[PDB]
């Protein structure tokens, strides 16, 4: 799993066209104030251990940032070893569930399988942009 | 080299604190309308051939998008095989020079060695977000 942690002042997205025939989540849009935006690329070796490490790390980083909202943002673009779409969707659902056991704020999992538009104002501080890899 | 191609409606950034002792570019800020924003991670194996492939590809993609501004945005976060900072800065300068031989619009190379804040409104169309790897 490859993640990009963007500490934002604000974030929004809208699904636009479907990127898979039959996206497994319905279309939507949402907008947020301050939030940790986690662009999340699920990779071929990713199982439940990987999901648990990622969830602990996101919770731990969110705490150090003192953020109370996490956006789990499915992203196809951070790796060239992608998990297949059905397995990736499953891992993202597990990550959301795992994060809620460790982190007490708002956890928003954005829909999987769509092209999206988005805007972000990303903060400028030293820990505002970090990347992470998890595996098992 | 790992790149992320973000076709934006608008883009802006400001350098904030230095991320290296002695950033090799001076601090600054800039804001743009529609632009191809290229987040660019220079990797250990990257030489002049790599820079030339990347420049051709960026020009080719910019043309297919019909964009007339490219932002070369140094980014430490797309790989776990980074080139050292001096070599990375050199490759980014070469990429800017190479791109200008192939692409006729505005080429903006953002300063290297700083933490930055930024905002982007990224477009929603199917080719609005792509990643690329180049090597030699
Ligand atoms: N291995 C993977 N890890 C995370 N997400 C993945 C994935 N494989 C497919 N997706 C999702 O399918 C959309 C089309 O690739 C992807 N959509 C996106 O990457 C949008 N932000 C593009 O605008 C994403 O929702
Ligand atoms: N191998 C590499 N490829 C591209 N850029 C690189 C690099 N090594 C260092 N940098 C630059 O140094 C700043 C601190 O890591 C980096 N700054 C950034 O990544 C900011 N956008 C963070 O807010 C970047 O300018
Ligand atoms: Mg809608
Ligand atoms: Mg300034």
């Amino acid at each position: 799993m490859r993640l990009l942690y963007l500490h934002a002042d604000r974030f929004e997205y809208k699904t636009v066209k479907p990127a898979l025939k039959n996206p497994p989540d319905p279309p939507g849009e949402a907008s947020f104030g301050e939030a940790l935006v986690v662009f999340t690329t699920v990779e071929d070796g990713d199982g439940p251990q990987t999901v648990m490490y990622a969830a602990s790390d996101i919770a731990s980083h969110s705490s150090r940032l003192k953020v109370t909202t996490v956006i789990l943002y499915p992203y196809a673009h951070l790796s060239s070893r992608l998990a297949k779409p059905m397995a990736a969707h499953k891992r993202l659902i597990e990550l959301e569930g795992a994060l809620r056991t460790k982190f007490p704020g708002h956890v928003h999992r954005a829909p999987f399988g769509w092209y999206k538009s988005f805007s972000i104002a990303c903060k400028g501080h030293p820990l505002a942009e970090l990347s992470r890899s998890f595996t098992e």
